[PDB]
């Protein structure tokens, strides 16, 4: 049933979980850290080999339902680290002095909806009072200029902000992990399609972090990284100005905590499918894609 190639519905991906997990008990563990609206389990793979107060580095992807090459890159970056480790010497030494979380689908809810029912689906799947109208923008849902700018506060939108911060169960259960290992994680990733860019903090005002000059330069080493392989053209900076203003965003509210390389990534393509990549893309986009992500590991643990 599962391929790295092709895109995955959440029973397979779910499965994948534990059978990845089985195949490599030395690497990965896995966990649940809370369930969804719907009750779906939320998985978390604990990606390393174990070792004494490691920093680890954590990511997301599937925030939005319809962003398939997000899901897709995470299943791919664990794909490279139990098939790599042992021969490539970088890949081997992070996973011996770091641990990666990766969270592979944040919002199972949207997900299954957007193969049974609707694929340009983006938010959650929870009620609001007082409508009909069915969801929240998980990634304008955390507590970070809450609600202020690039948030809708109809429900019916497609960037709406939910009732309260974190009144997501799954954006909840994220930040109450992220808040439980605060002292280990070094390191905030979350990929999202479409468009190319590697953006950091901040979104939810025209503000520039305390460093500032350190991500500008890490994100752009990055980009330029990225496009060795087959020459895609990303673009880099702050949320604000990169893409556009848009309060409530995991990254942001992780920097707020500390982590002071925050990232997030918007995968292929330009608009040409958009959200509906081809799956003949999955490939080429989560192997270039591999080597920012790389760059940014590196520098992490050189940077200690
Ligand atoms: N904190 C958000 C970083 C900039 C906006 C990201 C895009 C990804 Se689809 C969005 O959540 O609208
Ligand atoms: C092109 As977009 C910010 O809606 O993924
Ligand atoms: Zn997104
Ligand atoms: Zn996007
Ligand atoms: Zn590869």
């Amino acid at each position: 049933g599962h391929s790295y190639e092709k895109y995955n519905n959440w029973e397979t991906i779910e499965a994948w979980t534990k059978q990845v997990t089985s195949e490599n008990p030395d690497l990965i563990s896995r966990t649940a850290i809370g369930t969804t609206f719907l009750g779906n389990n939320i998985y978390l793979l604990k990606v390393g080999k174990p070792g004494p107060n490691k920093p680890a580095i954590f990511m997301d992807c599937g925030f939005h339902a319809r962003e398939w090459i997000s899901h897709a890159f995470c299943q791919w970056f664990v794909r490279e680290a139990v098939l790599t480790y042992g021969y490539e010497s970088h890949m081997t030494e992070f996973l011996n002095k770091l641990d990666f979380y990766v969270l592979p689908v944040l919002n199972i809810d949207g997900y299954i909806y957007t193969w049974t029912k609707n694929r340009m689906w983006r938010k959650t799947r929870s009620t609001n009072a007082g409508t009909t109208c069915i969801g929240t923008d998980p990634n304008r849902n955390f507590d970070a200029g809450w609600c202020t700018t690039g948030a809708s506060t109809d429900p019916c939108d497609e960037t709406y902000c939910g009732s309260a911060a974190e009144s997501e169960k799954e954006t909840k259960a994220l930040a109450d992990f992220i808040r439980n290992n605060l002292s280990s994680i070094k390191a905030y990733l979350t990929i999202h399609s479409y468009s190319q860019m590697i953006l950091y903090p901040y979104s939810y005002d025209y503000k520039l972090p305390e460093n500032n000059a350190e991500l500008n330069n890490l994100a752009k080493a990055a980009v330029k990284e990225l496009a060795t392989l087959y020459g895609t053209k990303y673009t880099y900076g702050p949320g604000a100005t990169t893409i556009y203003p848009a309060a409530g965003g995991s990254d942001d509210w992780a920097y707020d905590q500390g982590i002071k390389y925050s990232f997030t990534f918007e995968l292929r393509d330009k608009g040409r499918y958009g959200f509906i990549l081809p799956e003949s893309q999955i490939q080429a986009t989560c192997e270039e894609t591999m080597l920012a992500i790389k760059y940014v590991t590196n520098y992490v643990l050189g940077h200690l």
